[PDB]
């Protein structure tokens, strides 16, 4: 059965809630000890999202090694993404300790800071060339190079440095920033165009650590971005790619972080997203 036809189906027949329930059914429970220590309280935005315990990012530290953070490693595609949530007050340092830890060239954010009146994440990054952050629980300097303003996305130059070895890196702000309030976009034209501007990059080539993906939670949004970019992938390197089945590409990534595609409305969105990337990729 070709996707596009599964799912004008599923539409014909607005089976969507009940296809996303059978996922939700099949996923994944792994246990998630190291979250719910109490040390760890503070570390989490959502009670109810955590980081397995065997796919968890570890900080280098002897102090606390905690983060909530997941590897989602992808045998068959050869990628790998680290799924975040967006950095809390306290968690700044630990976030940019991670991206320097882990060798990653990009960022990718999916979210505003400030969404339906509430704040979604810590405004984590220089805002001005001359007004650079210092990060002193991890001893990092975070500065501003460059900024890019486009219409649905910008795209930041920032350079992190070790303040104990004095060593720098460049690391890209990829910040998708109209990702509506409510539901998910009507085209999947802007969020593609976003895809391939990250791609073209370099941020998800071997040659680098993994891209660290966030939104406010790490699963929804970030879920889409990971799920279109696998499933794409798999259609330019299999012999069929009629065979690519996006429910099976999900569950694999669900053995790796919980909850990723969060409504019936995001995976119909996931679904549109490699359609139109497919009806021109295959
Ligand atoms: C319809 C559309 O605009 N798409 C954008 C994108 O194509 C590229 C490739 C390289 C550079 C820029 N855009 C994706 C998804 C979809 C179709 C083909 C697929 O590669």
């Amino acid at each position: 059965m070709e996707m596009e036809k599964e799912f004008e189906q599923i539409d014909k027949s607005g089976s969507w809630a009940a296809i996303y329930q059978d996922i939700r059914h099949e996923a994944s429970d792994f246990p998630s000890r190291v979250a719910k220590l109490p040390k760890n309280k503070n570390r989490n935005r959502y009670r109810d999202v955590s980081p397995f315990d065997h796919s968890r990012i570890k900080l280098h530290q002897e102090d606390n090694d905690y983060i909530n953070a997941s590897l989602i490693k992808m045998e068959e595609a050869q990628r790998s993404y680290i799924l975040t949530q967006g950095p809390l007050p306290n968690t700044v340092g630990h976030f940019w300790e991670m991206v320097w830890e882990q060798k990653s060239r990009g960022v990718v954010m999916l979210n505003r800071v400030m969404e339906k009146g509430s704040l979604k994440c810590a405004q984590y990054w220089p805002q001005k060339e001359e007004k650079e952050m210092i990060f002193e629980d991890t001893n990092l300097k975070l500065t501003l190079i460059s900024e890019d303003i486009k219409s649905y996305y910008t795209v930041r130059q920032l350079e992190l440095e070790n303040l104990t070895t004095q060593e720098t890196r460049e690391i890209l702000h990829f910040h998708y920033t109209t990702w509506p309030d409510f539901g998910v976009p009507e085209s999947p034209a802007s969020f593609l165009n976003f895809l391939f501007k990250v791609r073209e990059s370099g941020s998800l080539s071997p040659e680098h650590g993994p891209v660290v993906v966030h939104c406010s939670a790490g699963i929804g949004r970030s879920g889409t971005f990971c799920l279109a970019d696998t499933c794409l992938l798999l259609m330019d390197k299999r012999k069929d790619p009629s065979s690519v089945d996006i429910k099976k590409v999900l569950l694999e990534m669900r053995k790796f972080r919980m909850g990723l595609i969060q409504t019936a409305d995001q995976l119909r969105f996931s679904y549109l997203a490699v359609i139109e990337g497919a009806k021109f990729i295959m």
